[PDB]
């Protein structure tokens, strides 16, 4: 008459000693607790110690630090320098720690409009080279996830991370869905201003539908993480992109980056480069070490 139904946490090979991990300064705050920024020994191979960052759970429920656990272990599948990181687990005890890669320039989003002018002298806004650095360890990032058989199905900028030196990797899953809120619409709570028109009209999902999300995400960079159709509502933005409607050519905007745009905007998926492809229009022009850390040019891209 039936099959049970009870969710769990198996600990593993990621099981890290509480012992090993200190905390310090508050990043802010999760759907399942505070998180923190500290140091962990141990965690990287030839790092005796660590700068992490702390994801934590003793008032939650075991509902609740189960299904916490889960989630985020979904990160362990991944090994790519431009992804972001699980370091380990102290599920042993309370409270409950998810260690993670410490990005200390926080998500791409909140990073793109810190380098908007305040209202004193200011550092000009990103070169053409910096920009495409940018799209280039995303669009990284991505097909190794594509390789990996993942659809990602949220790629936008506040879903990107950037590190001390600046790069910039696929964000820990599902960390600025509920903080950056106005970016959905529910029609489930879908990123509608990010969204292909395919996945608009039948709610599916594919890596071409992930490229065209990353030319919104190029189309963010360039406007220092404006509202992708500003003007229009969640409704119009609907119709709009189903209808073949595309967002403009930002302003000073370099014309090659607003063409890497064009080919990811593509009305037919088809004809929609793969993030592989879209490196290797690139390639030349990302910094050296490119070639050492990225998965373009690992043994892994066959
Ligand atoms: C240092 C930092 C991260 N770094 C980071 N690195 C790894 C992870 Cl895994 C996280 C993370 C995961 N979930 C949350 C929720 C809130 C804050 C940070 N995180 N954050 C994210 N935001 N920030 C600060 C940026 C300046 N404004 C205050 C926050």
């Amino acid at each position: 008459s039936y099959f049970s139904a009870a969710d769990v946490y198996v600990p593993d090979e990621w099981e890290v000693a509480r012992e090993k991990i200190t905390m310090s300064r508050e990043l802010g705050q999760g759907s399942f607790g505070m998180v923190y920024e500290g140091v962990a020994k141990g965690v990287v191979k030839d790092e005796p110690e660590t700068r992490v960052a702390i994801k934590t759970v003793e008032a939650a429920s075991m509902r609740e630090r189960i299904e916490f656990l889960n989630e985020a272990s979904v990160m362990k599948e991944f090994n790519c320098h431009h992804v972001v990181r699980l370091l380990g687990v102290v599920s042993q005890g309370q409270p409950t720690l998810v260690i993670m890669e410490l990005m200390t320039r926080g998500d791409l989003k909140s990073y793109l409009r810190s380098l908007r002018p305040e209202m004193n002298p200011v550092l000009a806004p990103p070169s053409l080279s910096k920009m495409i650095q940018m799209a280039g360890e995303i669009a990284d990032g991505m097909a190794y996830l594509n390789a990996n058989k993942f659809v990602h199905r949220d790629l936008a900028a506040r879903n990107c991370m950037v590190a001390e030196d600046f790069t910039v990797k696929i964000g820990d899953f599902g960390m600025t869905r509920d903080i950056y809120e106005t970016d959905y619409y529910r029609k489930g709570l879908l990123p509608v201003r990010w969204m292909s028109p395919e996945s608009l009209k039948d709610g599916v999902f594919t890596t071409y539908s992930d490229v065209w999300s990353f030319g919104v995400v190029l189309w963010e960079i360039a406007t220092l993480a404006e509202q992708p159709y500003q003007g229009l509502s969640n409704e119009q933005v609907l119709r709009f992109v189903m209808e073949g409607g595309l967002l403009d050519k930002p302003d000073n905007c370099p014309d090659m980056l607003f063409e890497l745009m064009r080919m990811c905007w593509q009305y037919n998926p088809k004809m929609r480069p793969s993030f592989l492809e879209i490196i290797s229009s690139i390639k030349e022009e990302m910094e050296p070490g490119f070639r050492e850390v990225s998965f373009y040019y690992s043994e892994e891209n066959k």
